């Protein structure tokens, strides 16, 4: 596998986004999978709609809308109604709202959709280099993750119990710490510009490869 990947390279990562007092990390970690998809098959970058997901994507599929999510449950629900709105026309507004879903809005489809095996970080790693960017629940619960600014990102108090839904776009290393690129949801003004490079094969750290998985078109 190559020693590092960047999707942002190949123009498949679309705007980071922010999700404001909404709960919808999940949706924004879904949308962002299926983003990269969309750009490998039809060469168009596109932002999907987050606000679909959460109007829509609800108690059928486990989820709380504002309140809480699971990427794959979303995925199941693009596949399950055929389709998913782009952002333009179905945009976020932060909040819990009646499912508006309107095909002639669609903007991507699902076919399929795989959950990586549980902290396998060489597996996530092939996955992101052969596959695309990479749904992943990190345990961002932590003071220290609110205020990362640069570098790479090692907590000695962070666990495996997840709770922030994210996207692994990467990888490689810096100054000799290998890390997982990540894309957050909390708009360009966290981290590195929306990104936090996060440390990997350090014992599957803050869990980023606990629940990995990835949609396909
Ligand atoms: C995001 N703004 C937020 N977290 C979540 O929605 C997480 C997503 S996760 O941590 O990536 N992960 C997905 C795979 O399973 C483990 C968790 N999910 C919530 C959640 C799930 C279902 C539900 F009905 C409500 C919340 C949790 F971490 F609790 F499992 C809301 C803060």
């Amino acid at each position: 596998l190559p020693d590092s990947v960047d999707w942002r390279e190949k123009g498949c990562v679309t705007e980071v986004k922010y999700q404001g007092s909404c709960g919808a990390c999940w949706a924004f970690s879904a949308v962002g999978a299926l983003e990269a998809q969309l750009k490998l098959k039809t060469g168009k970058l596109v932002s999907l709609s987050a606000q679909n997901l959460v109007d829509c994507s609800t108690e059928k599929y486990g989820n709380k809308g504002c309140n809480g999510g699971f990427m794959t449950t979303a995925f199941q629900y693009i596949i399950d109604n055929k389709g998913i709105d782009s952002d333009a026309s179905y945009p976020y507004k932060a909040m819990d709202q009646k499912c508006q879903y309107d095909s002639k809005y669609r903007a991507a489809t699902c076919s399929k959709y795989t959950e990586l095996p549980y902290g396998r970080e060489d597996v996530l790693k092939e996955a992101v280099a052969n596959k695309g960017p990479v749904s992943v629940g990190v345990d961002a619960r932590h003071p220290s993750f609110f205020l990362y600014r640069s570098g790479v990102y090692y907590e000695p108090s962070c666990t495996q119990n997840v709770n922030h839904g994210v996207l692994v776009v990467g990888y490689g290393d810096l100054n000799g710490k290998e890390y997982w690129l990540v894309k957050n949801s909390w708009g360009h003004n966290f981290g590195e510009e929306g990104y936090i490079r996060m440390a990997r094969n350090k014992g599957n750290h803050c869990g980023i490869a606990s629940f990995p998985s990835y949609p396909e078109i």
